[PDB]
C-alpha cells in the first residue's frame, strides 16, 4: 500500500540506521582506545622510569582518531548525511600538559555523548518510519 517514493524513504531511513549503528560501534572502540591509553599511562608511571612522574600527560597519538570519529558523528547527525621505550612510545611526556589537558575525562565524555546522540537519531528515524507507514495505511 506504499508509494514508490515511500519505499525509497523507508529504505534510505533503514540504511541510515545501519550507518548510525556502525558509528556507535566505532564509538565503543574509541572508548576502548581511551581506556588503553589511560592504562598505558598508569603503567609508565608505575614503572618508576626517571622523569616519568604523576604530572605526566600520557596522551597517546592514536587518540587523534577520536577527533575525526567525533566529527563523523556530527556529520551523521545532519540530514545531509545521505552521501624508543615501548612503555612510552607514542605517549606525550609533557608535565602539566595543556594541549591535552584533561584528555581522559573529556574524550570519554565526548564519545559517550556521541553514542547517546547517535542512538537518539536512530529513534527519530524509527519514529519517522512508523509515520510513513501510518500515512500509507491511512491512504489504504
Ligand atoms: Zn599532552
Amino acid at each position: 500500500a506504499l508509494t514508490p517514493e515511500e519505499y525509497a524513504e523507508l529504505t534510505a531511513s533503514a540504511e541510515t540506521r545501519s550507518k548510525l549503528s556502525e558509528q556507535i560501534a566505532l564509538c565503543r572502540q574509541m572508548l576502548q582506545l581511551i581506556e588503553l591509553a589511560i592504562a598505558r599511562r598508569e603503567a609508565a608511571i608505575a614503572a618508576g622510569i626517571p622523569g616519568i612522574t604523576k604530572d605526566i600527560c600520557g596522551y597517546d597519538t592514536r587518540l587523534d582518531t577520536v577527533g575525526a570519529a567525533h566529527q563523523f558523528s556530527l556529520f551523521l547527525q545532519s540530514p545531509q548525511g545521505q552521501s624508543q621505550d615501548p612503555r612510552t612510545a607514542g605517549m606525550c611526556l609533557r608535565k602539566k600538559c595543556k594541549p591535552h589537558n584533561g584528555w581522559g575525562a573529556l574524550l570519554t565524555k565526548t564519545v559517550r555523548h556521541d553514542i547517546r546522540e547517535l542512538a537518539l537519531q536512530i529513534r527519530e528515524l524509527l519514529e519517522a518510519e512508523q509515520r510513513v507507514r501510518d500515512g500509507a495505511a491511512g491512504r489504504f
